[PDB]
């Protein structure tokens, strides 16, 4: 099951919703992450160029997909196949962002 | 400001999230709508053909826009410029649906 998050469109994109699979993948309960920017999933081995691409895409409200190294609440690394899309109304205003997270790590084999 | 709703993909698409503007437009609070199908916004003069077009697009996970007559909690009719999009993972599975509601009355 893939994680899904909704964030606000404005002012550093606080989380406003996560699905159950997001908790399964990340180790965080919904109420521990509401109101926060998703960058808390990053850590020292996260690729800075990837993060830069995300930063520029979100600022421009452009869809973006990346495979990014993230970290569970407990510190356990996982590779995140991440897809972010703006949600627009019919006059083009960005209402929110949606993010999908798939854990693509081979954890056990 | 436009309303936004997120539903689950299966099991008759219950609401799992609404934004502030959804409540401004519709008169329902989040707690009144979570877990329900969005069709509670329809009423007596809602166009049946429009509803069927939405039904088919959701079943096929196809994006669709309709101008549909809906009803505020207090029963007042309003024209809903509605856009629905599937949310997919990178292998194509539908994870959720997103709806965007503009009151264009
Ligand atoms: C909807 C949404 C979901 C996001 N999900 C993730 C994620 O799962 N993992 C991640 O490392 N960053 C994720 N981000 C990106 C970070 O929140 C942040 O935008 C990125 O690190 C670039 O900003 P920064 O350089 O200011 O940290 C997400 C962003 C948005 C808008
Ligand atoms: C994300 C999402 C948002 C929806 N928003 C609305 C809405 O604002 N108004 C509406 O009349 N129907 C809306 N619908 C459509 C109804 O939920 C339902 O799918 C439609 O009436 C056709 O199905 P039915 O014949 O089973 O009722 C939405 C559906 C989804 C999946």
């Amino acid at each position: 099951a893939s994680g899904m998050v909704v964030t606000d469109a404005g002012a550093d994109q606080p989380i406003v919703f996560v699905n159950r699979a997001f908790s399964t993948i990340t180790g965080y309960a919904p109420n521990e992450v509401l109101g926060r920017n998703q960058r808390f999933l990053q850590g020292p081995q996260t690729d800075a160029a990837t993060v830069a691409r995300l930063r520029e895409a979100i600022a421009a409200a452009r869809p973006i997909q990346e495979r990014i190294l993230n970290y569970r609440k407990d510190g356990q690394p996982f590779w995140n196949q991440l897809s972010i899309s703006p949600v627009r109304d019919e006059t083009g205003n960005v209402v929110a962002f949606v993010g999908v997270q798939t854990d693509v790590t081979a954890h056990h084999h």
